[PDB]
């Protein structure tokens, strides 16, 4: 039970940094983009949609970082250790919580106020990635994933001891386990375990956050 304390404070550093409230996402699935803004979008440049994108993930981005502050044991780890963790997992971590943002019903994602398709983000130059990452949104989607278990769930993308040039490796390892502990005592109380089956697979996460997302200081 001092690991039900664990679930309980991964849970609130969660609650607290979203970017988007839930309910807010939930209340304009009906708000969805016309045949013409649509194409007022496919009519930008590639420069200016991506400086566009850029900027969401950007501030996608420090919503992430405040997550880590908030998280236990992350804060007490060095600096050095703090900022390997955050360059490695954040966008990961961006790319999970987008899933909220996700409407599985019309395969819609929440953009700049509004409900749209894939189709929207054709000025930039990669309808591969786009396809891969609406594909991975959908699946995760899928999951149905409560607020408690994606919080942990995005604490562990996080916190991975794994990450080339930690210096503290044991003390990320000891964070690490504590939620890994947590995230299956949680999943085993409520009978979820199952999902665990579910997850991405060991380096689908970075595949999609590495193929076209990274020197992005040009925007
Ligand atoms: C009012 N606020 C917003 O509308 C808002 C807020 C937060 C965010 Cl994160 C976004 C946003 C940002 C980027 C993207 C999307 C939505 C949906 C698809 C394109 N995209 C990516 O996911 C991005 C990626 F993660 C990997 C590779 C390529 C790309 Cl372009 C929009």
């Amino acid at each position: 039970t001092e690991i039900e304390h664990l679930v309980q404070s991964v849970c609130k550093s969660y609650r607290e940094t979203c970017q988007l409230r839930l309910e807010d996402l939930l209340r304009q699935r009906s708000n969805i983009f016309s045949r013409e803004e649509v194409t007022g979008y496919q009519r930008k440049s590639m420069w200016e949609m991506w400086e566009r994108c850029a900027h969401h993930l950007t501030e996608a981005i420090q919503y992430v970082v405040e997550f880590a502050k908030r998280l236990s044991g992350f804060m007490e780890l060095c600096q050095n250790d703090q900022i390997v963790l955050l360059k490695a997992g954040a966008m990961e971590v961006v790319l999970v919580r987008m899933c909220r943002a996700y409407n599985a019903d019309n395969r819609t994602v929440f953009f700049e106020g509004k409900y749209g398709g894939m189709e929207l983000f054709r000025a930039l130059g990669c309808s591969e990635l786009i396809s891969s990452i609406f594909d991975f949104s959908h699946s995760l989607s899928a999951l149905h994933f409560s607020e408690d278990e994606i919080a942990l769930y995005t604490a562990l993308v996080l916190i991975n001891a794994h990450r080339p040039g930690l210096q503290e490796k044991r003390k990320v390892e000891q964070l690490q386990y504590n939620l890994e502990l947590a995230f299956h005592h949680h999943l085993c109380k409520t009978h979820r375990q199952s999902i665990l089956a579910k997850l991405p697979p060991k380096g689908k996460l970075r595949s999609l956050c590495s193929q076209h997302v990274e020197r992005l200081q040009i925007f």
